[PDB]
């Protein structure tokens, strides 16, 4: 089934190879085995379950949320080429120092980055500007995701200085990302809407953090997780990243909106000092619009 | 010097190609010429060109402005690794499909997109904020580079598919700039700053334009053009694309904070048609600062 030379000869004792002369590339690395049975079974049990989440997040949302949307649009995409042609090139790239690289995830990853990173500067849904720092995380994320492909692709020490690359990269985003979630909880009313905040960002940095973990188990660095212990790792972290963050989201910014709807839009001035932060609090009293210095 | 197999026999008149068992990939396809002596010459003499315009320009900005530069930072680290290993793995891609893909010009990209996209959404380096538009530019461009460099990695019916949809990508990417530029021209001062608006659009349409036509000349589309002519094209519409785009934009930069310094920060409510825009123009005069509905 392969689109590579899969069928040699082992001559003079194994010291040399003979192929056919059809033109086809050939490397032994390529046909290593992607891992058991049970690991393939049950990669293709958490897709499925990831196509029925991205089928229905999509009718859900067909009921301004163009980030939800998109994410499980990519995602449906993403699920119909896995069914037709997961290990086929490129779809993964079998290249000339023996590597295998998933281009599919990385692909996905820079496709999505400037959308979830646009829905994180932009939780409430009531913004119309972003600022300095909505730009910084875009840079720093494209940055990060263009040093590990680099990795992945590479070898030895090469790998080592492009992966070093992307986590210095990574840091910056994940300290960026923390004070958005820091402005956004004391931006929105007190109740249900803090508790979803909270619930985004435990989401956002265990499932971002995985990302550089599963990098260093998988074939990409010490070769301890096989393709389909990646691939199932990887449809994990994949559900919690994209569906349910985005399905928490579009919750939150019901929940927002609806606070227009009955309450209407009542800031306030939250003062900060997690520095000199300001933030402005939308609060259910007409009565209370004044400026709360919270310093923490 | 190449590090997959460069030594074979022919065996059976020349149906059968044995290798040492060595370990290393092996492919005819790599090994074909990458161009004339004088392809290269001239490649090499152009690269070096360019690493001198990015180290002028970057001790020149040394003398707020973090676009410029990182583009110069970003060109002066591509120059290094041309240098030492412009067509070793992952430099170039060498997959099992027998493609080459030059991931380095690709990397580049996806790393600067943010950077020169922010910069389009800041001529004038006025603003704190960006608005909606800014966002949707990021997000097709980088599509637009996912889906080419899909492309660049596939064969047949699947590459014409992916650059089908880094063109739909790149329609909404240009059709969107076109609009920043109309409004920046409005916006800034009536003299010199909008004959330099003026060059920067020309030099970003004509530059940018020419990538989607170097892809369907190159090894990636229709074979046209060697890889040494490849380099050669990127070379000069890379010259424009950055270095004289950035030197350009910071000497805008300039211009319209010396307007600050002189004249002061003079708005006015050029309300455009071009629909129904509006435009805050900068201007010399304290007296002009009204409404002038300049339907176009
Ligand atoms: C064919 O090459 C193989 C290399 O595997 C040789 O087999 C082994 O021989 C050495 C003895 O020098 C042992 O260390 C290994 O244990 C042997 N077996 C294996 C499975 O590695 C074999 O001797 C060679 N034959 C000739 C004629 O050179
Ligand atoms: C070895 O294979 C080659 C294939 O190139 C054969 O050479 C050619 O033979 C055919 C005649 O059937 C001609 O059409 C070509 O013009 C020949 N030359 C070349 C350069 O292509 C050759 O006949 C084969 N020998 C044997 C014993 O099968
Ligand atoms: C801020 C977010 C917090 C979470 C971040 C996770 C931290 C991971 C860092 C590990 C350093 C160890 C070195 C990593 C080098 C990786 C490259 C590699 O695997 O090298 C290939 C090998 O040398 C040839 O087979
Ligand atoms: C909006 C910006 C204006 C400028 C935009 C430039 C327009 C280029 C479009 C050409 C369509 C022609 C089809 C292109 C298909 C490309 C894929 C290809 O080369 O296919 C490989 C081949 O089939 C196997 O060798
Ligand atoms: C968790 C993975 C999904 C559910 C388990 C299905 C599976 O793969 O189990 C096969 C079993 O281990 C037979 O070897
Ligand atoms: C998102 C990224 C997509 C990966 C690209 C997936 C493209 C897979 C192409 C499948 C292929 O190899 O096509 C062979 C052909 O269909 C049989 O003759
Ligand atoms: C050193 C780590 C690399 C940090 C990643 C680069 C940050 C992006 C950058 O240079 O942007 C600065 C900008 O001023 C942000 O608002
Ligand atoms: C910040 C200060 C400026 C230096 C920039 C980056 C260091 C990485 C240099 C890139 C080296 C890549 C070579 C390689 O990995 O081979
Ligand atoms: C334009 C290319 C850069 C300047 C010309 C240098 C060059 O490559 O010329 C070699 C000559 O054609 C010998 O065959
Ligand atoms: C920007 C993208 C960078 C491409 C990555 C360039 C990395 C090139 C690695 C060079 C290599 O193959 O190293 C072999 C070694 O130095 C000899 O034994
Ligand atoms: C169809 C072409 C693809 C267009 C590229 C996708 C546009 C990005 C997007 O979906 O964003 C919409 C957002 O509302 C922008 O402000
Ligand atoms: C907009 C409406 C939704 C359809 C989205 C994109 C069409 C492209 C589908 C991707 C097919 C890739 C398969 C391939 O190229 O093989
Ligand atoms: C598809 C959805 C998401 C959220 C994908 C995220 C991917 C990453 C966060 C990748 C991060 C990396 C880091 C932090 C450092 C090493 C290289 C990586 C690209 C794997
Ligand atoms: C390094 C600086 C720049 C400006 C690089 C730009 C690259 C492009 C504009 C690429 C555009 C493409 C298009 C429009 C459609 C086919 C795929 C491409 C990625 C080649």
């Amino acid at each position: 089934r392969m689109l590579f030379q899969t069928s040699y000869t082992l001559e003079n004792n194994g010291s040399v190879i003979c192929i056919p002369n059809n033109g086809q590339c050939f490397c032994l690395a390529w046909l290593k085995s992607n891992g058991t049975n049970a690991e393939k079974l049950a990669a293709n049990i958490l897709q499925w379950i990831t196509f029925a989440l991205s089928a229905l997040c999509l009718m859900f949302y067909g009921y301004c949320g163009w980030e939800e949307i998109y994410v499980a649009t990519i995602e449906m995409i993403k699920f119909i080429i896995e069914y037709f042609h997961e290990f086929d090139e490129p779809a993964v790239i079998y290249s000339s120092n023996g590597n295998k690289t998933v281009w599919l995830r990385y692909a996905e990853w820079l496709l999505t980055c400037p959308v979830i990173l646009i829905h994180l500067s932009n939780l409430t849904g009531l913004a119309n500007d972003y600022n300095k720092r909505t730009m910084g995380l875009l840079v720093s994320d494209i940055g990060t995701i263009v040093w590990g492909t680099t990795a992945a692709l590479s070898k030895g020490y090469v790998r080592v200085i492009f992966f070093l690359m992307g986590l210095c990269y990574g840091i910056y985003t994940f300290f960026n990302a923390a004070k958005v979630y820091i402005e956004a909880y004391h931006t929105v009313p007190k109740g249900r809407c803090r508790q979803v905040v909270t619930g985004m960002a435990w989401l956002f940095f265990v499932s971002w953090g995985m990302f550089p973990i599963l990098f260093i188990l998988g074939p990409e660095g010490f070769g301890v997780l096989s393709v389909y212990g990646s691939t199932v790792g990887h449809t994990i972290i994949d559900l919690m990243s994209k569906n349910c963050w985005g399905l928490l989201g579009h919750y939150l910014r019901v929940l927002i909106h609806e606070h227009i709807l009955i309450h209407g839009d009542i800031r306030k001035t939250t003062k900060l000092n997690i520095t000199e932060i300001e933030v402005e609090t939308l609060v259910e009293d007409e009565a209370e619009a004044g400026a709360v210095s919270s310093e923490d």
